[PDB]
């Protein structure tokens, strides 16, 4: 998905 979100890490 992200970074900072659902299925992921922070940005």
């Amino acid at each position: 998905v992200c970074c900072g979100y659902p299925l992921c890490h922070p940005c």
